[PDB]
């Protein structure tokens, strides 16, 4: 096929970058752009469109432009550094304070995103993009298809049970807790960060997955972790807690003391500003 004419009339089209996501110039700025081609469904676009447009942080990627045609056409911000996954991939691993500069952001976004009552869902390296191939660099969050928006209960909650089941008068407990699974998901991704390797894979054990995952008995391997802070791997293990109500959320991440480092804040700090210099109107003294 090709590319509908509502689309090629603002873009210049161009190769790929993962798969689908093609690199594209727009007319009107020759400034390059990434556009995220998803074919057709409806729903996931419906929501990642209407959330993309309403959040406002730099540490989550923004929408540029929307088209609805024989396939879905979305226009993004291009992040030249590219995917995380391919920073440690093949236990590749980074040093511990570009995890920390990256986390940092990663956890100030997150708690965005909880701020604003909106569960992403799918955490990965490969939905964390990097601004530049320097490895001092801001990162942003991605693909928001199987984002959740945050009651059915709170108003079942308003009458005489009576007729209510049981098992939901049990979820009581719990619910209001979804947004701790991203937290979950981030643990898995700074494990990762910083050894070079998964937290619970089949690689080398009899143990099922599943099992690995809902004991919280994560493969720990000292000859790795040894290079590693005790601060790090403390915070690490606070998140990987399979009790989400006892789960560390962004605000303690944020205040644990592994994150409690002026140095790293001051670079991400210097890292913003320098991105800003674009379009920094003058302003009121
Ligand atoms: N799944 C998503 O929503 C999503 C959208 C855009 C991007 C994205 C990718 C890249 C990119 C990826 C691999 C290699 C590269 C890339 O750019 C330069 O070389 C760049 N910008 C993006 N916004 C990822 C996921």
């Amino acid at each position: 096929s090709v590319y509908p004419k509502a689309l090629r009339d603002e873009y210049i089209m161009s190769k790929t970058l993962g798969s689908e996501v093609k690199l594209a110039f727009e007319r009107k700025t020759c400034k390059k752009v990434a556009i995220k081609i998803i074919s057709k469904p409806a729903l996931n676009v419906e929501t990642e469109i209407e959330i993309l447009k309403k959040l406002n942080h730099p540490c989550i990627i923004k929408i540029k432009n929307f088209f609805d045609a024989e396939d879905y056409y979305i226009v993004l911000e291009l992040m030249e550094g590219g995917e995380l996954f391919d920073k440690v991939v093949g236990n590749k691993r980074l040093k511990e304070a570009t995890c920390k500069l990256y986390f940092y952001q990663m956890l100030l976004a997150v708690q965005y995103l909880h701020e604003n009552g909106i569960i992403h869902r799918d955490l990965k390296p490969e939905n964390v993009l990097l601004s530049s191939q320097e490895e001092d660099c801001l990162i942003k969050i991605t693909d928001f298809g199987h984002s959740k928006i945050l009651t059915s209960l709170m108003r079942t909650l308003c009458g005489t049970p009576t007729y209510l089941a049981p098992e939901v008068l049990v979820s009581v407990g719990t619910a209001g807790y979804n947004r701790a699974v991203d937290c979950w998901s981030l643990g898995v991704i700074l494990f990762i960060c910083l050894s070079g390797y998964p937290p619970f894979s089949e690689h080398r054990t009899q143990v099922s997955l599943k099992d690995q995952i809902t004991s919280g008995k994560y493969n720990f391997i000292p000859e790795v972790w040894a290079e590693v802070s005790e601060k790090a791997l403390d915070l690490v293990k606070k998140l990987l807690v399979v009790d989400p109500k006892a789960r560390f959320t962004t605000e303690e991440a944020l205040r644990h003391p592994w994150l409690q480092d002026e140095d790293m804040k001051r670079k991400f700090q210097d890292l913003l500003s320098e991105e800003n210099e674009s379009t920094a109107l003058p302003q009121v003294l």
